[PDB]
């Protein structure tokens, strides 16, 4: 589950999107330390000792803080871990929420440390991963800071909109449909990626498919729990 930070910041979002967050906020340094912010529902104090599953794994490899405040409570509550033994709890001031800190992934593994790709691999993966989420977020607010620089800042929007601002151009909706696609096309510019009942896919099959018969492709698939209308799809461009 955790082999690398990316690994590390895709948990925290998730906690933060299952808590109904609207404003994400990412920062990496170096790695050297993954935080991530929410404005979510929070974590009750009672039980914020429990959660320490996904941040068990992630603070058994890091020194670790959360800090939490309860949609009911006023004042928050932070708990703090090093390679999984906790180290203490405090009651302290912050905005509704949630807030993780890993710090020092992989200390208490130097091997797997030093074999950890080059800060900008490591960069790169945390920015496409963040770029996933935004897309099939788009009523999520999303923020990146990376070496102290705020490397990406996504509002609110409609979907296509938030499509537009990540991939930085203009594309045309095409829509085909028990089985629903929604793509966004940008013809000059190669990327493609999938979603499938709004989660991303990687398949292989599936991008060269989207490269055969369109480019940027940006594919919204909805299924109940194909290629033929994709390619269907792939027509419907308008004429100019
Ligand atoms: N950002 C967050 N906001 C609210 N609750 C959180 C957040 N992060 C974690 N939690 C709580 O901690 C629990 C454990 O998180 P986790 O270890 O990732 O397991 P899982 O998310 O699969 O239940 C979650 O079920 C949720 O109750
Ligand atoms: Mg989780």
């Amino acid at each position: 589950v955790i082999e690398s930070p990316v690994d590390v910041v895709k948990e925290l979002v998730e906690n933060s999107l299952d808590a109904k967050a609207t404003k994400v906020e990412v920062e990496i340094v170096k790695k050297r330390l993954i935080r991530v912010k929410d404005n979510g529902t929070g974590i009750h104090p009672e039980d914020v000792e429990k959660v320490v599953e996904a941040l068990y794994s992630i603070s058994s490899v890091s020194k670790f803080k959360l800090r939490s405040r309860f949609f009911q409570e006023k004042e928050g509550k932070e708990i703090e871990v090093e390679a999984g033994n906790i180290l203490g709890t405090r009651r302290v001031g912050m905005p509704v929420g949630t807030e993780v800190e890993v710090r020092d992934l992989f200390f208490n593994l130097p091997v797997r440390r030093k074999f950890l790709k080059k800060e900008d691999t490591e960069r790169r993966k945390v920015l496409e991963l963040i770029k996933e989420y935004a897309l099939t977020n788009p009523e999520v607010e999303f923020t990146l800071f990376s070496e102290g620089r705020e490397t990406l800042k996504l509002k609110k929007s409609s979907l296509k909109e938030r499509v537009e601002e990540v991939f930085q151009t203009k594309t045309e909706e095409l829509y085909a449909e028990g089985i629903t696609l929604r793509a966004f096309v940008s013809r000059n510019q190669g990327k493609y990626y999938v979603f499938i009942n709004k989660r991303p896919i990687q398949n292989k099959n599936l991008k060269e498919f989207l490269r055969k018969v369109f480019t940027l492709v940006v594919l919204y698939a909805e299924l109940p729990p194909f290629l033929e209308l994709v390619r269907e799809l792939a027509g419907k461009e308008k004429p100019i």
